[PDB]
DNA sequence: GTAGATCATGGAATATATCTACGCGTAGAT
């Protein structure tokens, strides 16, 4: 949520944030980083059982 | 003859980006 609330164009400390928020996703840096946001939102909504369909 | 014992005698608010001072590791010269 801070990340997202400071300016965007702000770089995001790499060990400190992203992969974290990724492994808590149950998400690869790969996967984060390489598939488009349809791939990524329904791997993420699997991931934890939601309903949603983006 | 007298004192003691005996007997009679009795109705109904938190995290984070930013600014700043300091030691200092290394760069530069020879």
């Amino acid at each position: 949520r801070i990340a997202s609330t400071t300016n965007q164009s702000q770089p995001y400390h790499l060990v400190k944030l992203i992969i974290p928020v990724c492994e808590k996703a149950k998400i690869s840096v790969f996967q984060l980083f390489g598939s488009d946001f349809k791939e990524l939102g329904k791997i993420l909504f699997g991931n934890f059982s939601l309903e949603l369909k983006l």
